């Protein structure tokens, strides 16, 4: 993934746990060489999976829980580190934002040539609920999606209950979530 | 037009008149189905013309006057809902901004693939006046242009006197305006 | 419009009437300064209108009649002068091509930054007809659209009868054409 | 997927089995409403899957076997229907072409705003082999990738033996193919 | 260069020296005709070199020193006149920002079609130093680069010692700088 | 530079001198590691310079003389290897083509994200001459520009005499060529 993703992980870990901790995860993940992540450069995805794996081992939390915290954090990180207006433009409520998410990432991708964005399709089941289809070239990120959705609930002051009902990891076509909001 | 246009109309009407009023216009325009406008999605232009037509009937104001208020509002709405830096970059005075307006919309259009922007050509007649040519794929929006120009005068603390001297609605090639400023 | 349009007019007139006629037309249009048109450079629309009025004068043909000739010509010109794959990609039947026309001009628009390309909306009224809405920032080019549709007919080996039912020139919102096709 | 993919299936099936068979397949897929596919318009992925399942049913062939046929076909189709220079530009040998494949789809992606194109990573294990990582937002298209590689073999006049070693469908992170080539 | 560059020069001179002074430089540079620079329009580069030359003569400072002040100012000007989020996104420290600078300008260039950005390559010689290669289509701007680097040191609260060790002006391939930081 | 440039050199040398000579050159350049060039991948400029110095050594020809040969070759190569329509689109005469050259590279630059393409400015000094300003982030490629102009002469069936009057290498701001053409 692009370096910004790995910077955001470093940032969350640094700020929640301090540098020493960050350095220990970084060392563990096999990454002590790298002096700093370059935000607009492409990195092999293993970099990210190794960080989360190392953070899990070093912090004594499951991987899923780090990916959940990271997803939530990302909503704050993008808004504060150069993408605040882009976020704002993608809408004003949870239901709208999720409909715009493919278009948001298409705009990201204008600037990040090599982006491999997720794809999100909403089927609204009521004015307060939907079924969300999450399609990705990557494996293993559903818990980051749950995190992101809660981050978005906070951003819109909207309570969000989310349950995953299909699992790309067991060989289903893709992840699917039922969501109720406000 | 893109959904953001219709959100901005909903916003202006909601904030100036309350929700109930907004809902009544929305119902009248034939649009009660739509739970929310999706900002980065393309809508049929009739959506917008129907809203203005319904707002006219429900508020008891002429259509032109709504389109005038809307034009002015739009200068505030874009600056506050995700396009504040883009607006800033298009310049620092009325004369400059209008020269940049085609380039501004070309930048908008990078992100809105399907954009059909207006085209604006300035002929400066003095360092305090110009003749503005407004060319559009759409009919009926000259009063939104007058609105926008006054919104831009406010933004630059510049007094703006604008008169329309050619009328695309009577079959002239396009709308033209004489403008004096400061 | 971009210089490719002006080159096409020069080429058409030259081919059909010889160079002496072309030079006369160019001179009458007030354009003898211009040594050659630069294909990817933007020109004032006025350049094209002057060429067409001057050609009308010099040839004894109405301008509208020349614009029909020019519209058919453009389909061949574009296919032979650098856009043949782009054209092929837009479809292999009349109705399909007309549906892809905005997307064709969007692809043109990636290469011509300053493009102001017409917008075309199809309402298919059966498998052998459609209503075509032509929306344009410019005036006076509906007869070219008639010639283009005929060029496309020949391209597909499809007979097509085009009849205009609404006229921008007279103050209607946009040109609308009723199209029967085999 | 974009309509060009669906056109290609229709063309392949038509060419190989005639129109009556094609119309039967299209009808069985629940698509008799659709008068023709619009090449540059986005369709629900479901349209393509339904066509392939309906073709499998109507022809007595497994869907996977049709997707291989379709993958080989696409290499010829794209080269003949508007993408021949683009294809040529991506290389003049199998390994080179496979290395340029993301960059080829990035160029496709400039023209198809909403493209969701596969990601392909090569690990060259010698001058006569590589391991190919196929990563996709979509399920079920690994057999098409097998057919495409064979089409590319013919394009280069290179024999190629493709054997899949990892399977998304069964829950593995992504499809991985082992490729020997002359 | 694009008009924004010349606006930024006018701004720095105006704010540091007042308008009268600005007007005198502007007059001297042969530019009194131009009522205002259009930020997103392309200008001949001589415009910029003439301004700096005139400012040098009128202010009684060497050209290099103006270009140094301008470079530093530019880091503030972009951050405040519409590019603050873009700047933020290009990173969080001197070493990272300089690695992202080509990507930053590639993003600028999406919006400025005709941009001729510099190219910057970093060779890191320690976690506190590098060798920076500055490649440009233009001559004469090395002192603006030194200015920019100090502006970036301020932005990141990082002390920066920079020495130029190759000179494109004497016919070396390009400018090179040794840099130590913090 | 992007791998297409290196492929072109390999192709030229191979075609003209056979493979054994090519392999010798590649080995002498220190590049025997590289199994093949990837057309759409960016390479360090050094790769190209090393190939040219190594070819000069192995063939007994000055590097400048090879770069002329390479410049003529590129006009044919690009027209035959995927860019023939793009080339055709840039004009049908020498002067027109030279005026469109920046716009041609802008279109190339949409496909090659990281392109650093030369800038070319024409001052037409009559209908049979121009002064050509070649501005480049890179050193040493003026003799290639001489070969390209000759390739373009042949393309148009236009004799052309190119004589360089200003030299970057010696410290002048940029290369300037005086061009007479039939
Ligand atoms: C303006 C804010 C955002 C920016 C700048 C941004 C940008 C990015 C970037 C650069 C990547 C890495 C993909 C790659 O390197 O190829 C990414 C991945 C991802 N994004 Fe966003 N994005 C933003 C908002 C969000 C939000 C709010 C969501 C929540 C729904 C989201 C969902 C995801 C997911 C789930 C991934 C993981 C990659 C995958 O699934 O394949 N994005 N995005
Ligand atoms: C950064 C601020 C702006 C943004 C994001 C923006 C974006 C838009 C969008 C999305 C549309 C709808 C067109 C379509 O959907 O195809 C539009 C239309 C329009 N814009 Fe802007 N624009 C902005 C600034 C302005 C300003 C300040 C003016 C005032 C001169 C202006 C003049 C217009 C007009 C008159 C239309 C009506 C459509 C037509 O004439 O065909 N724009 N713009
Ligand atoms: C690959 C083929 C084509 C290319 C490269 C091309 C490119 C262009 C260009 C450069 C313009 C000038 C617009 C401007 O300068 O702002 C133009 C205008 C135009 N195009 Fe196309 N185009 C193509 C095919 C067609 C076809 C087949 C049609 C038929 C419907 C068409 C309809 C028009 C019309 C009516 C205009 C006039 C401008 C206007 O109405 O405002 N185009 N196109
Ligand atoms: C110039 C040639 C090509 C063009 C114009 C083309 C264009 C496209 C398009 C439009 C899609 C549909 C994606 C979407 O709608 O979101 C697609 C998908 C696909 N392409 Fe290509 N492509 C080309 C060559 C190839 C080749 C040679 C391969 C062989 C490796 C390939 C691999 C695939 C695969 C496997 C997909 C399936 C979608 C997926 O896996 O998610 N493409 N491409
Ligand atoms: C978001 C902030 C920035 C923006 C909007 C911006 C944009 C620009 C623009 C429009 C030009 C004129 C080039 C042309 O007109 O063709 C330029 C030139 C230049 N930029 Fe930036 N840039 C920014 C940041 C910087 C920074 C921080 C540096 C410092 C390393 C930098 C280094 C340069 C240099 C040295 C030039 C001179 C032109 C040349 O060398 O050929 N840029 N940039
Ligand atoms: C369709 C035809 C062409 C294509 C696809 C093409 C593409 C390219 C590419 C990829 C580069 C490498 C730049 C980089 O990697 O950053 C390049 C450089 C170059 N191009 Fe072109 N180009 C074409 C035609 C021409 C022509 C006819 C000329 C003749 C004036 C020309 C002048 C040059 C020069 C002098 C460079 C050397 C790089 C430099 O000077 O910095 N190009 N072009």
């Amino acid at each position: 993934m692009y370096g910004l993703v790995n910077k955001a992980i470093q940032d969350m870990i640094s700020k929640h746990h301090g540098e020493d901790t960050w350095e220990a995860i970084k060392q563990k993940a096999g990454l002590e060489d790298i002096d700093f992540f370059v935000g607009m450069e492409a990195y092999s995805d293993d970099v990210t999976y190794h960080l989360v794996g190392a953070a899990s081992e070093v912090l004594g939390k499951p991987a899923e829980e780090l990916l959940i915290a990271f997803g939530e954090y990302w909503v704050t990180y993008t808004s504060e580190e150069g993408y605040g207006e882009l976020l704002a433009s993608a809408g004003d409520s949870l239901p709208e934002f999720m409909e715009n998410l493919d278009n948001l990432h298409a705009r990201v991708g204008l600037s990040f040539p090599q982006l491999r964005p997720p794809a999100f399709e909403c089927q609204h089941t009521s004015s307060k609920s939907m079924e969300l289809h999450y399609q990705s070239t990557r494996a293993g990120l559903a818990p980051m999606v749950l995190g992101l959705l809660h981050g978005l609930g906070k951003r819109f002051q909207t309570k969000v209950e989310v349950t995953q009902t299909a699992f790309r990891e067991t060989g289903e076509d893709h992840d699917i979530f039922s969501i109720k909001y406000e």
